[PDB]
């Protein structure tokens, strides 16, 4: 049962950005035969940890993890942008009491003021040089709709809009 993760957490990134996926392992690992199937099709790394730099529009996708005798992992789904300001969400599905991270994200990684989140079309939190709203423990009422507004360079922008939903 080996489960992907990434880092950073981030699962929803711009484009020519870098991200790593590390197959069920958090620290050190032994095996070289670990699978990877971008949108199904194998892969031709094999190591455990599937670096993707330079991000194209072509790796967002479904990916996986197999070793030898193991079933492979719960796919997961990377997604790659191109706007101002994307709206960055650790996970974007939670179990009632984990917790939760929302960042504001620039494009080329510049710096963004006057900040506002909102969640279901209600101003929820601001700042100046902006911030990362989180969450320790999470209340199903945290569960609904976010995206954040801010000023770049000299002009305003406004995020792609996203969902969130807290289990229990
Ligand atoms: C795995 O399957 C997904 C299907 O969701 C593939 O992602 C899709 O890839 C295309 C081409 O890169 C994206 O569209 C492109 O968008 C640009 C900019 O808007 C446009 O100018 C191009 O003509 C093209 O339409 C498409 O949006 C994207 N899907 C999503 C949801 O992002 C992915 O490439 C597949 N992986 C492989 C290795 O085939
Ligand atoms: C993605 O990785 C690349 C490679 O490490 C980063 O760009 C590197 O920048 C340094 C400058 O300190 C150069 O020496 C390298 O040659 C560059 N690498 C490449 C592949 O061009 C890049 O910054 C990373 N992306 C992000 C968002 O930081
Ligand atoms: C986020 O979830 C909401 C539902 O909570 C989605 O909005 C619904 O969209 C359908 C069809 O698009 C409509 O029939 C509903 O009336 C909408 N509900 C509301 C309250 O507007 C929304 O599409 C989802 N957005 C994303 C990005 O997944
Ligand atoms: C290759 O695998 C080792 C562990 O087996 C890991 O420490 C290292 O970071 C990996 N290198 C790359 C480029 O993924
Ligand atoms: C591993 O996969 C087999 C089918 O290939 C399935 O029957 C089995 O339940 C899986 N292992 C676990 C722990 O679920
Ligand atoms: C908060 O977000 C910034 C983005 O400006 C990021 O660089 C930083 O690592 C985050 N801080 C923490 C403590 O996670
Ligand atoms: C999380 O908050 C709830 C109340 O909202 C509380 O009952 C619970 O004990 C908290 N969890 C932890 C680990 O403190």
């Amino acid at each position: 049962k080996p489960k992907v993760s990434l880092n950073p957490p981030w699962n929803r990134i711009f484009k020519g950005e870098n991200v790593t996926l590390t197959c069920n392992g958090n620290n050190f690992f032994e095996v070289s035969s670990t699978k990877w199937f971008h949108n199904g099709s194998l892969s031709e790394e094999t190591n455990s940890s599937l670096n993707i730099v330079n991000a194209k529009f072509e790796d967002s996708g479904e990916y996986k993890c197999q070793h030898q005798q193991v079933n492979e992992s719960e796919p997961v789904y990377l997604e790659v942008f191109s706007d101002w300001l994307l709206l960055q969400a650790s996970a974007e599905v939670v179990m009632e009491g984990q917790p939760l991270f929302l960042r504001c994200h620039g494009w080329r990684n510049w710096d963004v003021y006057k900040v506002i989140y909102y969640k279901d079309g209600e101003a929820l939190k601001y700042w100046y040089e902006n911030h990362n709203i989180s969450i320790t423990n999470a209340t199903v009422e945290d569960s609904g709709t976010y995206y954040c507004t801010g000023k770049v360079w000299q002009l305003d922008y406004e995020s792609e809009p996203l969902n969130i939903t807290v289990i229990k």
